[PDB]
């Protein structure tokens, strides 16, 4: 056959992938090839600890990625970190995705479910901004309103929404009790600091339950 050697693509930023990303459970079946494939696995992931051993399924409909995981916290949180980076480089792509708490084997907590929506429109319900900010939000630099509004916008098993937000002048902190959930919160605001800043974030974990990003080291 012949083609050109490549089409351009409108490039989407991490605000743009991130306001884009939504669930999506109803998908077409238009194409997912080994290329796709490729793409993923030459994704640079940022981990905190060690990098998972992501997998990725396509000879079920729907497609699917997943690796194992332990039933600890801190691997947890690594799941959602790395997992949500993985679904906004898809969103990037064009694909739909959903995280689904199902996996055919024992040891993987969600699977993350891909391919293209068969609709485009959908909805997104938020609580307000303030009820997760510890801080007033006139306290919050405009930088920092930007990354809480993309951290906000995070998936959430069962849309709970389980974070607790605190600005500190140097750091931001991402506390709670479901840790994919964190995991993937973080992801945002990791994303987008490093895109505001235009320098790597540092990550590091406080107490029990919290994660705070050093924004501008």
């Amino acid at each position: 056959g012949s083609d050109k050697i490549h089409h351009h693509h409108h490039h989407m930023n991490i605000f743009e992938a991130i306001e884009n990303r939504h669930s999506v459970r109803d998908f077409l079946e238009r194409k997912m090839p080994e290329r796709v494939k490729d793409d993923i696995e030459n994704l640079l992931v940022k981990f905190i600890t060690k990098k998972l051993d992501w997998k990725i399924n396509l000879s079920s409909f729907p497609s699917y990625i997943y690796a194992k995981a332990e039933k600890h916290f801190d691997e947890l949180v690594e799941y959602g970190f790395q997992g949500e980076q993985i679904v906004l480089f898809l969103t990037a792509q064009g694909f739909g995705t959903c995280w689904m708490a199902r996996s055919p084997h024992p040891d993987v907590p969600y699977i993350i479910v891909f391919g293209y929506p068969r609709t485009r429109n959908f909805t997104r319900k938020r609580r307000p901004i303030t009820s997760f900010l510890e801080n007033d939000l006139e306290e919050l630099p405009p930088e920092i309103v930007k990354i809480v509004e993309m951290t906000i916008l995070a998936p959430s098993a069962l849309n709970r929404q389980p974070w607790k937000i605190k600005y500190t002048g140097g750091e931001l902190c991402i506390s709670s009790e479901r840790p994919v959930d964190l995991g993937i919160a973080l992801s945002h605001a990791y994303l987008t600091a490093r895109e505001i800043f235009k320098r790597e974030p540092v990550i590091q974990k406080r107490g029990e339950d919290t994660y705070c990003l050093i924004l501008n080291p």
